[PDB]
């Protein structure tokens, strides 16, 4: 009767594949937001911009938001430093001023090279970052500084493909290291624990497409989550996911935030029947072969699936009937490690 | 009847052998004055020509032209004319030296993903940044050739380990799940141009590092000469894997005029060695330069561990007073 949204006094949407898609936001992204009345938190793993200017970027691409609703890793990359620092202790800044202020913020001095003796070295991504910034990380590191990094993620999408993220620039430092960084953004719980206690919410919710970050940060938090197929392999890897990056829920988009959350749900399917046996999880359709009473935003036999595995080397998924093979093959569930397509790329 | 005399060019490591940091290693450049076979001068960096670095060594006291040297650059523009199609488009990661040796080949050096490269070639720049690792990054995930110059995690200096060539090539696995050809050592190309440069029949690499001079040299088929000025030592030579073996040892240059046959890794009079019990255990009975002890030793443990298996290593022990003050000399013994 109520909407998932209507559930929760504020949402921490992800600002990833869930809200951007490059250039332009989401299908029904701008239209399912604007019809949220609970609060909206816009989370990001990127510690480039500041809040405000992220805010900014939103509202040209037809959302509303101000710096207020943005909490980025910049901040809890300052935070998780400042937690365990002294009091004006000096950090040297791989990444933007943003960052740099943000470690300002909390009582920290940033500085920029190894003879300004830094007690640590935070890390995010600066597409002005060179080798000679680097380099003074690295004698920081081997001299014994504490290493934070805002995230690891590999890429950076954007329009003209898929760019080294921080993550890659983070790699460059393992190998001329040795040592790895503690993690301050997604999957660690604290940024979602500071979003929730920045407005006192009650019932917040998690909404993302990523496993590995937005899921799994949102377990480590204690908070529910939706998790939205952005991906084509988004629901092979929600099926097979492991414990610590399950989510609560299921949504194609951010239309589900206007949809029922018993339906939402990994949970039986009264549409489909389960059945698991042989190292197989076998699928089979549950009315008249006409009956489209159980049909409902398509994504049933997803949580059906999902669900079965989650209760128990990985198990077949394998229909036994045509309309089973079908609502599989939708959602590229049945493999040979890619799912056939009908043009290959 | 010296070693030098015995081979037609030298393939001489730079740092760590011909000079450590500032400085010439002891007696390199009277040594060098006096080898009448050719010396190519030897170097995994492609961040400098080749003039670049023949200058660096005659501001050390060695005489050297850019014909002396051979780089990874080199190697790695060799690499790509023998895979691609003349004029093709390289994209250059590293600095106009490298742009340069590309060009050299007949190939047709760019900077920008949009100029539509059919390569990446990926040398040291101190000038290197994010953006340009972008460039390459959408070439390689486009299915463009890459190559890197060396894959070396650090890079020495002055004032400590800095981030190397590989450190750079490892953002850009992480950024594409790709992998570079190496050009460089331990890849035996490097070497075996070198050897053309001049047509030599009997070529002898001398380095002091295991994991890419020695490596190199055996995967070339050439025999090596190990030096101990550089990052490498005795303990190391002794525990040294198959493929990292050297066929001689000696101090430092001044080793090329010893006799070959006193420099080899090999069993010696002067010291009896029994393997068993987990142990390579040496006594004395019976020309020493004092690396006498450890070319034993070193062939003991070669001999008795002939590949690489995951094996405990043999400990060295002492049969007597004489082989222990030898053998902690080098460091070969444990304690608590
Ligand atoms: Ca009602
Ligand atoms: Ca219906
Ligand atoms: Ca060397
Ligand atoms: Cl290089």
């Amino acid at each position: 009767m109520k909407s998932i949204a209507q559930e929760h006094d504020c949402l921490l949407i992800d600002l990833d594949g869930t809200v951007f898609c490059g250039r332009q936001p989401t299908g029904g992204a701008v239209q399912s937001l604007s019809q949220v009345r609970s609060r909206k938190l816009f989370v990001t793993n990127n510690a480039s911009r500041s809040a405000d200017e992220v805010a900014a970027h939103l509202c040209e691409l037809g959302f509303t938001a101000t710096g207020e609703d943005v909490v980025t890793s910049a901040q809890s990359a300052a935070h998780l430093l400042a937690g365990q620092l002294a009091p004006g202790a000096r950090v040297l800044i791989v990444g933007t001023e943003a960052l740099a202020n943000e470690v300002a913020a909390v009582g920290l001095r940033p500085v920029r090279r190894f003879e300004d003796r830094p007690d640590a070295v935070v890390q995010g991504l600066s597409m002005t970052t060179g080798w000679s910034d680097l380099a003074e990380a690295a004698l920081a590191i081997r001299a014994g500084a504490l290493w934070v990094a805002a995230n690891v993620d590999p890429t950076l999408p954007t329009e003209r493909g898929l760019l080294p993220g921080n993550g890659s620039m983070v790699a460059a430092l393992r190998t001329a290291t040795g040592m790895d960084p503690r993690v301050a953004g997604k999957p660690a719980p604290a940024l979602m624990t500071e979003a929730v206690a920045r407005g006192d919410f009650r019932a917040a919710l998690v909404v993302g497409d990523r496993l590995d970050t937005d899921i799994e940060g949102a377990n480590a938090a204690g908070l529910p989550s939706l998790m939205v197929l952005t991906g084509v392999n988004s629901a092979w890897d929600a099926v097979y996911a492991e414990p610590v990056r399950r989510p609560t829920y299921i949504g194609h988009d951010l239309r589900s935030l206007h949809q029922d959350s018993k339906l939402l749900a990994v949970a039986p399917q009264p549409g489909w029947q389960i059945d698991v046996g042989g190292g197989a999880v076998t699928v089979c359709a549950n009315g008249d072969v006409d009956d489209l009473e159980f049909i409902d935003d398509g994504l049933s036999i997803v949580r059906a699936v999902a669900s079965a595995v989650w209760e128990a080397r990985p198990l077949r998924i394998e229909a036994g009937d045509e309309r089973a093979r079908a609502a599989l093959q939708r959602w590229s569930l049945m493999r040979s490690d890619h799912p056939v397509t009908s043009v290959g790329t």
